[PDB]
């Protein structure tokens, strides 16, 4: 069956683990745990055929960002997540972006744009602003939220569906 290795990043507290485990363990992380470097793997099915998700879930924290390297090299497919309710994770995103396209040395590097905690009413971060920001890079926006679930299986299929399209 295929592997897709997908590579959750982004700041700190946007909710990279509550949306991996919200994928593959199908509960809510209430609380805020700073995660270094974790892995998970699920067999799942996807437009019909049996593929095994390994999915990274990644250091928001700046102090980890030596670790970027060496996963950006390995990953196949990155989920570039901000939080809808904090501007700064949001100008965060090139960084990673940037940082992915120079190690790949790929302007084509399989990646959806997450909003997440779109369940909160505290938005700063616009749907229309990342929308731009997505169309700049050619790639997909989708907004979730670990909590409610909503977009969540959305986000991690699309992004198998774009290293599929590549
Ligand atoms: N309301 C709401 N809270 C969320 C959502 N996703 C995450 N949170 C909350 O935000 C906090 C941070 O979540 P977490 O997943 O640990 O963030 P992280 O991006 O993994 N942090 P780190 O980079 O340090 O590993 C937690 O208290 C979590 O419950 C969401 O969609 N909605
Ligand atoms: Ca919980
Ligand atoms: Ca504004
Ligand atoms: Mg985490």
């Amino acid at each position: 069956m295929t592997e897709y290795k997908l590579v959750v990043v982004g700041a700190g507290g946007v909710g990279k683990s509550a949306l991996t485990i919200q994928l593959i363990q199908n509960h809510f992380v209430d609380e805020y745990d700073p995660t270094i470097e974790d892995s998970y793997r699920k067999q799942v099915v996807i437009d019909g055929e049996t593929c095994l998700l390994d999915i990274l879930d990644t250091a928001g924290q700046e102090e980890y960002s030596a670790m970027r390297d060496q996963y950006m090299r390995t990953g196949e497919g990155f989920l570039c997540v901000f939080a809808i309710n904090n501007t700064k994770s949001f100008e965060d995103i090139h960084q990673y972006a940037e940082q992915i396209k120079r190690v790949k040395d790929s302007d084509d590097v399989p990646m959806v744009l997450v909003g997440n905690k779109c369940d909160l009413a505290a938005r700063t971060v616009e749907s229309r602003q990342a929308q731009d920001l997505a169309r700049s890079y050619g790639i997909p926006y989708i907004e979730t939220s670990a909590k409610t679930r909503q977009g969540v299986e959305d986000a991690f299929y699309t992004l198998v569906r774009e290293i599929r399209q590549h």
